[PDB]
């Protein structure tokens, strides 16, 4: 007769579980670039800083794309509950791999492991949350809200803890901290799920029928075949540097959506571009803005990675406010494409803001941290409008995020100290201009 804030106790298991995975994940991201910069300056890794930035970006991209595969493997083959478990193990392993004395050798293994891991875990945890409520129940809206608040809790404290740890005991002890985080998540999951989750999800809910096996295999086989063929063809011509490999992945990512657009509502062709653009800016925060914090701000008294805490902090502060807004502005609303429009403008503003300090002071010194503070605040305000309503204006919503990041892999190469004021301005203005185009067509789309 004890609930977790009104909700079934099972929610608390899924809360704790997803909260530590988000911890391991955003904790790692918050120092991964800097770590990669560290490797470079010691001779162990032979890439440029720009390429490192593009590895941070494409890494994100493949995590998002993998998520769309993950629901399938769960539902037709191994079952949802074990999927989350072994996703969790694969993730724990990537982190362990980094916290060991090796160098660049490990880095690539680790990246593969977390990509496949997060692929299994991330979509299926959301699913299992749906499982807690009868499809008649209306606590479900409260439930998902709570669960999401746990996602952002973990994201928020992770840079604080891991960033500190890195400063004190170095990079390897900091990465192990993320392994342990995922481990705690696993412990709560295993034992708490035997107590609080349905055993009906120990199995795929839609097993392959006998005649379906051979087809599936033929497809997977052709897929890998051609992919291997492309890699082979690439290494003959002499296209074997890392940026060439990133370029291949950038391609694969873009193709998949394009390829699936192949006329009742072609409405979202411009809405999708809008989403895709927004995520690119938001995702640059952990790369470009991360880079700006290490180089253009005075962060001698604190761990620079602590800035990464600002993104999930504003989502939490903004959340109770906007919950109220859609009730207290109930009768006469911004339509869903007014929302995309305004959102994208605000993301555009967060970058223009960043053009100012260089325009005014030049690019040769340091500036107040608060610039970043203001930037982050503007973009999250943009996310508030886009992330909730956009969902049902579901494969594709994991996909807009992946396309956005794939694009970063190419654009963040252009950022640097001399290009600063231009980069922020072209992107910035570029985005506002597409947003105003979207308030106009906001009318014609509805259908
Ligand atoms: C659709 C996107 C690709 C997702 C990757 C799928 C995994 C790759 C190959 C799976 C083929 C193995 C078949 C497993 C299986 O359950 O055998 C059928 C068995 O249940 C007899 O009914
Ligand atoms: C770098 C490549 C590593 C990939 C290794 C692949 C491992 C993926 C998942 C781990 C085992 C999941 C299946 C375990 C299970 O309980 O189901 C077994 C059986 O039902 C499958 O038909
Ligand atoms: C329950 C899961 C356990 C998670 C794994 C625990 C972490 C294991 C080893 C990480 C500690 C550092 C190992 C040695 C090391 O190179 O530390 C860095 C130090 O040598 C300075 O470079
Ligand atoms: C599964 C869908 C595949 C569609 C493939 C379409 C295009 C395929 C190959 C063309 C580009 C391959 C990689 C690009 C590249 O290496 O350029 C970088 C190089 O110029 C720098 O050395
Ligand atoms: C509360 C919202 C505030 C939003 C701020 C509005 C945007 C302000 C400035 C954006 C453009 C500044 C860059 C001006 C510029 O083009 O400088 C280039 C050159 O002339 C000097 O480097
Ligand atoms: C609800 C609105 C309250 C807060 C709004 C934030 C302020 C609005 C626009 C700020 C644009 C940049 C300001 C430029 C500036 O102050 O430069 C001078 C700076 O060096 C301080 O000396
Ligand atoms: C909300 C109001 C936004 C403020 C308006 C945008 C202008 C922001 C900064 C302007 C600084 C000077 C404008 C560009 C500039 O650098 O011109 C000076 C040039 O001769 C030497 O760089
Ligand atoms: C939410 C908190 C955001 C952080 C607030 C940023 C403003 C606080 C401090 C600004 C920089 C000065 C730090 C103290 C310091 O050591 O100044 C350096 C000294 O050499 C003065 O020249
Ligand atoms: C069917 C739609 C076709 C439109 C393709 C969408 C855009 C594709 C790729 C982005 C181009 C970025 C151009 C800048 C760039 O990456 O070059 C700089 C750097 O990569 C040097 O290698
Ligand atoms: C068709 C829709 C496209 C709308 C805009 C798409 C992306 C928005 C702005 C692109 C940012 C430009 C990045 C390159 C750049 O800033 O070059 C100037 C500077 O870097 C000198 O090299």
């Amino acid at each position: 007769g004890k609930t977790f804030f009104g909700q079934p106790l099972g929610l608390s298991t899924l809360f704790m579980t997803e909260m530590w995975e988000r911890f391991s994940y955003y904790g790692m991201r918050a120092i991964l670039l800097y770590y990669m910069w560290f490797l470079i300056s010691t001779g162990d890794l032979h890439i440029t800083r720009a390429t490192a930035a593009s590895i941070m970006a494409i890494y994100a991209s493949m995590v998002y794309l993998s998520g769309t595969i993950g629901g399938f493997v769960a539902d037709r083959i191994i079952g949802a509950r074990p999927a989350v478990f072994w996703g969790g193990v694969l993730i724990m392993l990537g982190h362990i791999v980094l916290a060991l004395p090796f160098g660049a050798s490990a880095l690539f293994g680790s990246i593969i492991l977390i990509i496949i891991g997060t692929g299994f875990l991330k979509p299926n945890v959301s699913t299992l949350v749906g499982t807690l409520y009868d499809e008649h129940d209306r606590r479900r809206d409260a439930g998902f809200s709570i669960f999401v608040f746990g996602i952002n809790l973990g994201a928020f404290i992770a840079p604080l803890i891991v960033g500190a740890a890195q400063e004190a005991a170095g990079y390897h002890v900091a990465f192990s901290l993320a392994a342990i985080g995922m481990f705690i998540g696993l412990l709560v999951y295993y034992f708490g799920g035997k107590k609080t989750l349905d055993p009906h999800y120990l199995r795929p809910t839609d097993p392959l029928a006998p005649e379906e096996v051979k087809p599936l295999l033929v497809k997977v086989s052709l897929a890998v075949a051609g992919f291997i063929a492309i890699i082979v063809v690439m290494n003959l011509v002499g296209w074997n540097s890392l940026p060439a490999y990133i370029n291949l992945l950038t391609i694969v990512a873009i193709a998949i959506p394009v390829f699936y657009f192949a006329l009742r509502v072609v409405s979202y062709i411009p809405l999708f571009i809008a989403a895709v653009l927004f995520w690119a800016i938001e995702e640059q925060g952990s790369v470009v803005l991360a880079t700006f914090a290490a180089e253009r701000v005075d962060s001698s008294w604190f761990p620079v990675s602590w800035f990464q805490s600002l993104n999930p902090l504003f989502i939490m502060l903004y959340t109770p406010f906007f919950a109220w807004l859609w009730t207290a502005w109930k009768k006469n609303q911004p339509s869903s494409p007014t929302k995309f429009a305004v959102g994208l403008m605000f993301a555009g503003l967060s970058f223009l803001l960043m053009a100012i300090p260089g325009a005014l002071y030049g690019t040769s010194g340091k500036v107040s941290p608060l610039w970043l503070v203001g930037s982050w605040a503007l973009v999250i305000l943009g996310e508030m409008l886009i992330s909730p309503v956009g969902l049902s204006v579901m494969s594709m919503w994991f996909l807009s995020s992946s396309v956005g990041s794939a694009l970063n892999a190419q654009l963040v190469t252009l950022y640097n100290a001399k290009s600063e004021v231009a980069y922020f301005s072209y992107f910035g203005l570029g985005s506002v201009v597409l947003g105003i185009v979207l308030v106009f067509l906001s009318k014609r789309i509805q259908g």
